[PDB]
């Protein structure tokens, strides 16, 4: 059998030649018997003094924590990030200090809309989150398998996710909801085209690219700032499942990506991604034809070539899935000195959203969870007492700042990069921005004829379930992108009806 | 389209001719705009004073509650229970007071081992829980589609569920775990035979029987006690999917049972179950060949014929799934006067387990949730303050008992039925009880030849993945049940290998 | 006896002539007996089937919620806000629509640093929070008995509260911590002078003023904006306890303020506060000698006279303290149209802090708690599912925006007031701002000689416990305010040593 | 100053000669500045990208956990238990293995009815809980400063605590509630007499005795069982405060016991208690004049002399109070092999109540908290996944039992002691048991004349506030105990009225 199937036999084999441990309660008291319960004779009612029973059962009753509101279904792996090129001129980050520096990483792959127990091989954006354990605290590059997203304003994210997920009454997937939202929000045409292309259903997690998707800000030691986009492209090469194969695997193995990643790492075939960046100066940002902080836009490779930085290798499988993969938390706000946020509205929304949801899901002290701890750095601050605190709680150190007792002091070299912003403080409309230019470019330059046909059949296959007026509004947006794109979808929809 | 697909259009149509409501915050403050966020000009960072954004997002971040540790994937419906026969001689329950009495009910169907988002049409025991809103508080008949269970001692339940669910390292379904547990626990042969028969994969929730599965105690007004088993058999008739059809539906519609029940109720075809009971006297219980409180045994129909009581009709679909189906809590401990627990160890374990898990999942005051409230009864007691209390908290009534201020008094007519139990208070072994007699009876009397062949191919198909020694231990147990049963499985396993 | 002592007798008297209600479980099942537990004979162990016991006990085990991180000890009352003057030229708020309009209010009085069960009559700032149930959602004026605060930057608030509260090792009140923080932060001199004056220990909650303390922004129907400060001064007149009387009452009645407010409302003597405002134009704000958004500064009455608006009357006592006072949540972010936030950094910090802590303390759906609900307004939005949801969860309404099914639409008349802000986006130092001018004014104009002497003895009495260097740093700050102020404290400290 | 006051200076002195640590976020990212917030210029609104602010504040908002439902106000200390005598004939416990064996202990002192921040020096039963870190898991002797309690049935405990605590409407202490409950429950006369004697207000925690109060069961290696009562009497001698001194200290130092214990341990004066036991055979238990498992009765010293076992010494103060004292959990169910529960109904109720409340207060995985961990024992079991899990979660070990992969096995030598119990399974009344015999004995043998007078004045002083009929019912119970006892109280009450 494959290494995944032989987990228990491998556990037994690695622990051969030693006697079984003593079965104990949570409090370490040895258990006399855990196959029978205390009764008033052979056919008597259960006793309260059955402390072993009530302890076991009570713990069983509290096993489930809340699933992630998005990217619930996931697969986890560990490894390192190796620097191969010098980008010290761009960033002063300790992760990019010198060439050959290895930083340990934790990675989680996921499907955005799928719940815990849903099929892996489905058409959906794939999450690609990376946690760098840097000497200057954790760095969380929370990325996707796509360089863009559907929307450009973070207030629409809850709406988008509600439309992608189940109907509130019927609890069913509603193409009506999906295509109503997408037809009303035409800035999603670019991401929709990517999603319904061949790379919508990647063959496992090893054969997909990864993108930060946001514009980030790199600051050097001299104090100069530039703009960045992180790319981590697969070294195993892009490889995708057909709709028929994906449909087969959905019933055959709904845990295809978990099994594929576990077997790949277990057999020694360590998957690797090459870390690239694009650089954009402040004058280039001001003279960019589009909004350079727009999440629905990309930076063309001819104007902004990829600059190699390093490689990401995954070599270690999780020991316990719940402890290392279910409980791992990725905060985009976790950025070390040299890396900062850009004015990208979406990124600004993510800075709040993640720590808030982590306090709900995992708990107030979720950063004390071993996988979440910045173990390669020293934490010292005036943050004290919360529920489930598993540290000394910084012992008897003064818990107020400023003080006169040598408590932790602020480091002035870790200040943020200052910038002057113009205009009023109000709500600016971005729905009426360019929605079709880069979509047309992708359609008529990147895709070939058979790829365009497959794209149109995939969209038409999903969109046929929506109401007539929603189909018309969707096809109108596809026609405004390109007339052949719209006409082909419309022809297929007419065939389907 | 089907009624399920037209949920939004039906919502719009029923609310036609009125203007859209004002979009407000949680605190009822009208929202100016919820499509854009407040920025420092068109390309500026997000402001903290964007209260609308942070409120929406914070609520979005806290949407997920923990799924049920078991029976996570479920479908909900509402209706009534109509009494058709007089059983007042057996029980003094207000639910069975007089003929033609309608008690409102809430029902939830489920798959035991499936997570939220797993396929509906899979081989697994189906949950069939019924909540009777009786005038003497709620009655929760938390039943299955099978009259028996796998185990007879409640301390093994967490072990059984862990074996049925994912591997702790790989997070994959492990036939190794499933068949190791089943082979080591041969009292599961009866339930295994039922599970791998044709009724393992019922065609939706309308074409399956329901059983309390436990022995219950009926007490009449005179104070005499008897033993009972609740049966609720389908009026639509038993109907099952083939393995191939089930495998197809798993990828086609993973929400087959939710869609089927919603469409059935929406179109007017109300499904119904006929409520039966078996009665066993205390002398019959003492002279029963087996343990009558053994959950792996049934009461034969020739010795204990079914006595009709009433019918269960489901006529109303849930308005909101989360509010009415996700948050519904069924406590087997919720039993009105006239219905009591028997010495069945499993039932004794369920009396503790359910209220404990409900306090974790839903919260301390989960009985204040509308679907969980005993709205057809008056609650008055000395239970006060907890988190998320949405009552007057019983106002200014004395909160101690006994008192001298006319606070709620105990009703002496609601006392439990007293019984003398013999033997020591210790752990009695029940693993070595009869495990094969009723299994043989079922195999060679109920099933025909083609049903026996399908049963053997289904078991062999699942068991082939297990290690050789586990296959041998499983086949040995099947051989001890019946030599043809064991030999046929072994022949198919040899073919598979 | 006083009305407070006769609560139970009054309950009995108002419910005379009716029989005691039936004692039930949470699930409404009548209790047979709740004075004895089920045992295996007279001297036998307790049974698990004692469902009544385990239900009662389990609810008892979950009674405590987390106390407020600050203002834990509190007293609650209800009444109304009556408009007496027209300020429609300043604000378009429905609370200020027309003269004679009564809005129901909920008020909570509190001590900032005291825990639940601490003494009422102690030297500490008193909280004065008011919840207006306006037709445009709830308005929460979360005020103090002082027009200023200790600090002017919200990042120092956790530090300030940690210094005021117990030592992390010893769990004792530490004057060392208090005076170290106050000596290092000399912008606290103004609030310290107010706190150690006669009005530090007010005689109950009826004899103290209330202030919003922040600069707020009033917007009229025409769209013009001004700046505001809310004052609500006592109609019963300012009245204070001596240090000796306060020290006596601390042991005699630690619940002096709760008893005083309950008896005052119960006997019919309804306390009232007169609602005033100060108005500041944008040109006046730009030409103000100090920062007009500085929380440590006041607006002088000669330059900015008080403008009457209405009166606050408290007429109803809480029915249940836990339900109505412990669980009440005041969000400064809850502001109806016509009232907005100013650039006051402290207010900006409060906009985030309160909803975040409420989700922790009370729970995600804390606005479903009756006292927190905006019951005089209609809530409709795309916020769905959370723990402990006790609404229809907005039934089957579309849960995404924008949509095409007539779901709640944004009201364009409720937009925020736009303003252009100059300067870079960075951290600006405000520690070096004016700290002594208004403190000197208060010392040498408002206070008389005997009031100055009492102020100095109160400060010296508290400060004597601190280390010598902290005493020197504190006295230096008092000397920089005024030489007589510093010299008198120093003389008293030398006497104490 | 005393060592308690010099905590911060001692921290500074022990960490002298090293530079202050770098101020970091929770994620270990160095903080640039934590005195100012990011604004849009000097007088601009706060930015969302202020990650340092929102992290600090969010953690501050989640500092409070629920206080203990009882014994909220507490003081903690650590040390060891040294065996001085051989009791191996009675118990096979590893804590009592051999003479001179030192087991580390954690102790918490407390006041039963006081909230967090209430006065220490008040008339109330004092908690005396001891956590033995035995090699066979933790042993929690959760005791009081009194050998008895008020009630003998655990279903009345929530009622008793509600009566002792605040009124549900007024939130005030109600002598009406206290004396109504005590007058209706005359089995409290013994504990009431002890409480209103001189030992009601002990001088700190070092000058009070400690009792298990329950009958426990000692089992030896041979398998013989006896009954036990644990006594731990002070080596510093019994010492009490007068009512006047206690009333003074209530305002002077409400944290008298915390300061006293901290200073005692800090100066080197380690307090010690001598561990005694009483032994009762099964024949003696059957021929005892009273119920030997009755919590309101004692075992007379003449019939059952004290047998020395060892001494309890407290030598170490807590480093952090929240981590070591607030979060410590004592489970009476935590009993190592050789120590078991008796049929005492109260003890049976405590076996359920404590683990249930700990899961609410601290969380499901509260035994992972360092102070709660059985660090001197190895925990291995099939308890997996819960919220806030900070272990490997037992890695990849099989999570079901029984199994075939060498997972932890049950130890047959740790079985419970079996006993045959007679009588029916129902609710037996114990309210009508003897309530006056041992109370009379205590009154007329132990107390002298001036002690009897003080006892009567203390009761009369508290009882005068109750209604006339409650005073009559209380005095009647005191008269039934002894006519002089009743007559003296009545005379003082008549004087008070
Ligand atoms: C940066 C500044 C401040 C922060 C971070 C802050 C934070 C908090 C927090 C977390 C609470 C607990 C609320 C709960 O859990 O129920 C609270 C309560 C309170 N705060 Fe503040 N606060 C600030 C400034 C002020 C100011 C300036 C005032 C008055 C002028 C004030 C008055 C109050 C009052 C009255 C309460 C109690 C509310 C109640 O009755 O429930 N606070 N504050």
């Amino acid at each position: 059998r494959d290494p995944a199937s032989d987990q228990m036999q491998h556990w037994k084999e690695q622990r051969a030649a030693q006697k079984a441990d003593v079965l104990t309660t949570g409090a370490g008291n040895p258990v006399g018997d855990k196959l029978n319960v205390i009764t008033v004779g052979p056919r008597g009612p259960l006793l309260v003094q059955d402390v072993v029973f009530t302890d076991e059962m009570a713990h069983f009753d509290r096993e489930r924590i809340p699933e992630r509101v998005v990217h619930a279904k996931g697969a986890g792996a560990f490894g390192y990030f190796e620097v191969t090129h010098d980008i010290t001129k761009y960033s002063k980050a300790k992760v990019f200090e010198h060439i050959g520096k290895k930083t340990p990483i934790a990675v989680r792959f996921s499907t955005v809309a799928g719940e815990s127990g849903s099929a892996d091989t489905v058409r959906d954006p794939r999450g690609f989150a990376v946690k760098f354990y840097t000497e200057d605290g954790n760095w969380d590059l929370v990325g996707n398998n796509t360089p863009i997203f559907f929307i450009r304003d973070p207030i629409l994210f809850p709406s988008f996710i509600h439309s992608q997920k189940r109907n509130p009454q019927t609890h069913l997937k509603d193409p009506d909801m999906v295509w109503d939202f997408w037809s009303l929000r035409p800035e999603s045409l670019h991401q929709v085209s990517f999603l319904f292309s061949d790379r919508g259903i990647p063959d496992g997690h090893r054969h997909m690219n990864g993108y930060g998707s946001h514009t980030f800000k790199l600051v050097n030691a001299n104090g100069e700032a530039v703009y960045c986009k992180f790319h981590y492209k697969t070294d195993q090469g892009i490889k995708n499942l057909s709709v028929e194969d994906a449909a087969r695997l959905s019933q055959e193995d709904p845990d295809y990506g978990i099994r594929d990643l576990f077997n790949a790492i277990a057999t020694g075939k360590y998957p690797s991604w090459t870390f690239y960046i694009q650089v954009m100066t402040f004058n280039q940002a001001e003279t960019f034809p589009f909004n350079p902080f727009d999440l629905t836009k990309v930076w063309p490779h001819k104007d902004y070539p990829l600059i190699p930085v390093g490689k990401l290798v995954l070599n270690r499988n999780p020991v316990n899935y719940f402890a290392e993969v279910e409980q791992i938390a990725f905060d985009p706000s976790n950025m070390p000195p040299g890396i900062e946020a850009s004015p990208d509205k979406m990124l600004q929304g993510r800075l709040f959203a993640y720590p808030d949801t982590h306090r709900h899901r995992l708990g107030p002290n979720y950063l004390h969870i071993p996988v979440n701890c910045p173990y390669r750095a020293r934490v010292a601050n005036y943050q004290r007492d919360g529920p489930m605190c598993m540290q000394d709680n910084q012992g008897g150190a003064p818990n107020y700042y400023p003080n006169s007792f040598g408590a932790p002091e602020q480091q002035p070299s870790a200040l943020e990069h200052s910038i002057q912003y113009s205009g009023e403080v109000r709500r600016f409309n971005t729905a009426n921005d360019d929605n079709v230019t880069q979509v047309r470019a992708f359609y008529v330059n990147v895709l070939n004829e058979e790829q365009r046909k497959r794209l149109c059949e995939n969209i038409a296959g999903h969109l046929k379930d929506a109401q007539i007026f929603i189909q018309k509004k969707a096809v109108k947006n596809f026609t405004e992108v390109h007339p052949d794109y719209g006409s082909h979808i419309q022809a297929l929809l007419d065939k389907y009806n």
